[PDB]
């Protein structure tokens, strides 16, 4: 009751482990979400569904199983880690995931790798 800790207004909030932006092709990178909000709801079964729309590789759960593409899953845990393994990825990638809910509707988020787009070194 009397201790240091604020609260203020956290109704949903999406926290995402900070990842490298840029990713060497053949490369393993873990995407840790972490969504923190008020969480009345017991059970709202969720929906997570990704899209691989350029690039290519495999979105694996910290389970193992693989996301499928233009698909979904439903679980429980709002805090989980993300294995997103490319390969024939150009240079700049972008992974689609819709996180979807009953309540929540839909909140996309998009990640690009490398997304720069400097092919020369104009000089060094």
């Amino acid at each position: 009751m009397n201790e240091l800790d604020i609260q203020q207004e956290y109704p949903f909030t999406v926290e995402s482990m900070p990842v490298a932006d840029e990713i060497a092709g053949d490369e393993t990178v873990e995407i840790r979400l972490e969504i923190k909000p008020s969480g009345n709801f017991i059970g709202t079964v969720y929906t997570l569904r990704y899209f691989q729309p350029d690039g290519k590789g495999s979105l694996k759960m910290e389970d193992g199983t693989v996301l499928k593409p233009n698909d979904r899953y439903l679980l429980n845990e709002w805090k989980f880690r993300l294995y997103y393994t490319s390969q024939s990825d150009k240079e700049a990638q972008t992974i689609d995931l819709y996180f979807e809910d009953n309540w929540g509707n839909l909140q996309q988020l998009t990640y690009d790798f490398n997304g720069k787009l400097e092919h020369h070194h104009h000089h060094h």
